[PDB]
């Protein structure tokens, strides 16, 4: 009887760029609590999960979540009773109730916020920690962290056309000396740009967004940044990029530093920055429709690089199988709120991980003081998770999980990078 | 038997600035868990507890904290066994372990992170939320929030001299109505800055420092921005200031805008500013020594503007009593890790609301996921906090929080602004 | 507490050929009992785990497990009070307690028994069924069925060359038809053999071994008995073969209906015998060490059928890892017993599945009425099991643990012949 | 309250033959759980429980037990709230339920799995073994297994007249040795049959049907492999004989190695091999309805061997109770499937008991992995069992489950053969 729902609660909360998310409150006979919250999702696209917005202009400039926060009453009439052991069971109930394929009914923030609040629940209650509850005894690897630190593209007011530039910690023994090489290459890029007279706000990622000239000149800064916090590019810290090409693609052309290219000149570039760089992991190098030209940039750089579709997947598994079939992309960005249940997201990384493709688990711009994203990443073995800089304590609560997680497994624990299951 | 302390583990984490601090595990004999992570502090000051850095250059720039979590291994031999209850025979027991008057030797950092770990450890094992175990049952007033969104001096890169310019919903009829009011405010000045071109990229607190040319400046923004978002500047949402004078004070002179002034000046500076802006609490207006000068300020503004004490207290008790004999202030910023247990912290608010004084309970720069502050606030019914802006979850998850805390008190919520428990 | 080791004891049973081997029973703090049961093993092989038998001519013909049974009292020694719940931590502690590579100390087949007896005793403290305890909540994949039906080689007194040949119900709706196709086709082939006069004794498998001429005659007796049953071969009821090549290899010849033959011929062989018979499936079709030569089959074949390596891989994650660099195979048969943990066990199973090789979960020839594979093959949703004929209730009770398992997952249940994880 | 039936299940598993049976699964209100399977029946004869078949000729070959399955939601009905300890009561509310004499209406199958799964579920309520539960403390009794080896008549294709051949270790001071004895018996015997090139494929209950020309030739056999095996036929290893008469009985006329004999003749024949063999029992010596010459039979050889009714008595007891009366046999086969509860059972052996009749407890063709018949056999001092040969897993089960039963006994542990409650 214990393990049974007794009680869903919803409220509207603030995520970490003061939006309006979901968290639900999850109370099984035994007293067992979960509690978990949303990011920021999308309330539009064909292949994703809808988040429900209430479009009130006059509150929250129509971003509120009332109306999901109210769905939340719906489920609970639809859950009262069942066990919270059976995620699948609750996970497929939910999708029915809400009857639509892209969770437009009772909104992907309200599925999503009951299907993690459940899990948190149903581990409390058997007193496993989540990452056990979800992986079983084998769920003993820390992930590679691909750490944001210059922004460039729509995340920025600069030059720099390429979205994102990460640093991994790739070469580290433990994922605590991992953090700590990445912490230590932020302060040193802070200095350098401070030095060099460059903005040091953070984004929404907790990095930077100076006004720099083109990715090159941010490649060239994150190595100043690694050398100067005393790390080896590479072997120690290496580089990853999200190019989001996507925002700079208009009619079967790629506009980067300054020129235009065809599909055929944007893979040549991408080609002559892992020549001349350290970079192991390139996101959205091509655009999220081009596939006959991701399935050439898969056959050329693939053997060489990881190649993770965002864009081109969306957590979505249908996406995915085609991407498999066709050998486009070799990794695969994982968002709960993409695809709107716990049950769903772990079947589209199991089609991942069976067909040789990584899985990358990711936040979202929007996050919250949630950390299930650690736990998932160490339930499935993941090898990689991709949780923002090393500033603002949404990206940093996912690496103080991960510390707690590593030493909670002790001796068993298994560091990605040292086992072969990071990018490289 | 069950409130007995079983356990007090600590580990080195990363804070909202990605530096190392401390965080506590209290195991009761019951199975009761308390976590608690301690913001950054000092290491320096005379009426300051100290943290411990290990000053390593090769870890962390030397803000490494393995010193004060194996220090919380000798604080385990010293508190094991005794009931986690007791919060002040816990506190005085680590104060007496340490035996230096501003904890130099086991850390403050350290005494905190179990002293907040037990309290939370405690109300799980009665089942009380940690504000109904603090403050007993009329512990039910929400604090007007005190808002971050423009930073100067020595927290930005421009020409204002003030250090912080703050919004606050005095007018609101309830904290979920306040916050929404603050979080509508920020996003209509975030897209003021864009519409005139000024950089919005974050700082510590989550808030913006453009590049703007005067104080004056600062507070014209954030009246363009209340009156934007459609709300009424100091009826609905007034502003606050921390000043930090010490900052620009040299020879018993304060440098403000260009000029020179005595503290005489300083004075008229502030009434000026008061007359003219919805204005209703001003932070270390004067310097932090200038004790005659704020005899003055007090006697001339006392009655009609809250006058708050942050480096003209920090926190200490003996400091805040010479306060209140002398007619200095009528406000205190409460920081934990400034005096380092929760006994003392109670102790200080305690001594304020005693004496008239209103209690301010304070954030960190380098903030955690932990929202104790919150739970703190409505303890003491200390009617206000200051936990910086309305973006970065180190700073949101008081404010969610507190939502948790209004939505359990039901009909018994009260909020501050509404009942005369505000800075006004 | 109660999840602590309190009691490990072992006793010498009987399998399914009347030869010793090792029961061990695992009592926890809190009543939760364990008992898992071993199948034979090996006491020899460089990859293989070596079982400890006694060799004492007087008993058992020298295949007593007195020894291996002692030796579970050592295990006790190093394993009282340790949580049942760390299966790692556990299976660690026993292999540097035996501190030999292929555990020739305390013996496999007492390694293994306390591994499992453990991981029983934890599931059953927890309530969980055994395949959710390993698997988490997708652990929901009913396997295909390699059903044993006609032995040769050194399994029969025949002129048929192949050791094995399988039915499959891939094209079934649910484990509970797959089974019943399977027994239906079992009771056509014992009329057919009835009918021409062949003997329908069964071997250790519970399969027929009639004197028949050719692996051809195999194969056209499978198609009788699939047609006379009314299914239609390939679409319902598809062939597999156990080549076990290793038995007819000599000098880099493999002899084959009365013709030997160099790699290539024999390659040719198992092509047209694809081309010409519905098999989906070939277990060593080359020698255990003629790997140049498994390249060129894999290259040849492997896109069109599974090839299992049994005798190439032995469980051993060292040449699992070899045949995934060298394109070697597409599957791999996993026996507990061969590599001597269930942690051993699930890296293995974990290693094959991430590179896209597919884990068929197999019995051994000496069984037991242990039902461990079954749950295995569900919790890593390995998609294939090999657990012998349709009669000998060591085989048997396999197939009826996965009916109870079908009927606990309910609608969860997935049948891997139908979602794509079958061998085809 | 706590062992009232909370809920009674049953399912479709297969048996050791590949044909479906009926497991049923009960559940008391303090969560124990017993599980039992039922052995292959008939759905024919005067004086036996009718096992319920569904006729469906395209499920099965019409074996199909779905209708029992179904007969138990009707015995849940009827037995819901029942305590799981009154097992008479439990017994006869089924009896009434089906209220005809040979259980036609619900199957015996469906009623003995609820009969056998309540004791189970009984036993652990009260955290007895099974023996303990029904037998009290005096349960301390071993039984001398008659194990099968050597088959002929309608159990194989040879000329050996007489349907089993049996070894039973009298000799041995321990079931542990017993059984031991028992194993090297038939691997000498497997090895005497492979060097004399005879077939060594197994049967239903795991022994040999070798094409020999005689009873003779099987007996000798048998004492060949019990020399080489290096024992004492006789003192040791003792035989024992199903002749099943009944197999050859025509009219007055018994067949024979070629000859018609009377019933005079038949007795000579059999007077004639227990002088010239160490024959222990002879089961079905004459057919099931030759009751005059039966008596005869018990006259002349009832004091120097056991005279086992198998078809004479089909564990009836009004068959047996006439036998008592008329002098006709000294022993009786007890299958529980053909009386069709445990209750009924336990009033049959009770009946032999007092009456000085030797109780043997026998397995059916079609077993499970099932070991209820070893705790009957432990339960009542039966003092024999009949449960197959050294191989296949269903019979090893039993023999595994009277292994476990011996050592829980410690120093309480007797065995049959050593303390008279053997077959002589
Ligand atoms: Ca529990
Ligand atoms: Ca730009
Ligand atoms: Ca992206
Ligand atoms: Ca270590
Ligand atoms: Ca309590
Ligand atoms: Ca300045
Ligand atoms: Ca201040
Ligand atoms: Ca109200
Ligand atoms: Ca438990
Ligand atoms: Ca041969
Ligand atoms: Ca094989
Ligand atoms: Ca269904
Ligand atoms: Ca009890
Ligand atoms: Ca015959
Ligand atoms: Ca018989
Ligand atoms: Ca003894």
């Amino acid at each position: 009887y214990g393990t049974q729902i007794a009680e869903i609660t919803a409220r509207e909360i603030l995520d970490s760029r003061g939006r309006p998310t979901v968290e639900a409150e999850v109370h099984l006979e035994d007293g067992s609590v979960g509690l978990a919250q949303v990011p920021s999702g999308a309330s539009t696209g064909t292949f994703e999960a809808h988040e429900l917005r209430d479009d009130d202009p006059s509150r929250y400039g129509g971003k509120g979540v009332q109306k999901a926060v109210e769905n939340v009453s719906a489920i609970e009439d639809a859950l009262i009773g069942l066990s919270a052991l059976d995620q699948e069971g609750l996970d497929k109930a939910m999708i029915a109730l809400d009857g639509t394929p892209n969770k437009k009914n009772l909104g992907a923030n309200a599925i999503l916020a009951v299907s993690l609040a459940t899990a948190h629940a149903a581990a409390t209650s058997l007193n496993l920690p989540l990452y056990r509850y979800l992986g079983g005894p084998l769920a003993n690897v820390l992930p590679v962290p691909m750490m944001n630190v210059i922004n460039g593209g729509a995340h920025a007011d600069n030059n720099v056309d390429f979205q994102e530039f990460m640093i991994m910690p790739v070469g580290a023994p433990s994922f605590k000396e991992a953090l700590r090489w990445g912490a230590e290459v932020f302060h040193a890029l802070a200095k350098v740009l401070k030095d060099k007279g460059l903005a040091t706000g953070v984004g929404d990622e907790g990095g930077f967004a100076p006004n720099l000239g083109s990715n090159k000149e941010a490649l060239e800064l994150l190595l100043t940044a690694i050398e100067a916090a005393g790390y080896k590019p590479g072997e120690q810290v290496a580089l990853a990029m999200d190019v989001a090409s996507s925002e700079f693609y208009k009619n079967g052309l790629y506009t980067c530093d300054g020129v235009s290219h065809e599909p055929a000149g944007m893979i040549g570039i991408l080609a002559d920055l892992v020549s001349q760089y350290p970079i192991v992991s390139i996101e959205d190098g091509l655009q999220e429709d081009d596939w006959s030209n991701w399935k050439t940039l898969t056959q050329q750089l693939g053997s060489t690089v990881q190649l993770v579709g965002d864009d081109l997947f969306v957590t979505n598994p249908d996406r995915l199988q085609s991407g498999i079939e066709q050998g486009v992309g070799n990794a695969v960005l994982i968002k709960l709120n993409q695809i709107g249940t716990l049950t769903e997201t772990l079947r589209t990384i199991d089609l991942a991980t069976r067909s040789g493709y990584r899985s990358v688990i990711s936040h979202r711009s929007g996050e919250t003081e949630d950390t299930t994203i650690a736990d998932l990443a160490v339930a499935t073995r993941a090898g990689q998770i991709k949780t923002g800089s090393l500033s603002r304590s949404e990206r940093i609560a996912k690496y103080n999980r991960l510390l707690r997680i590593e030493a909670a497994l002790g001796e068993n624990a298994l560091y990605a990078g040292a086992i072969g299951l990071g990018p490289k």
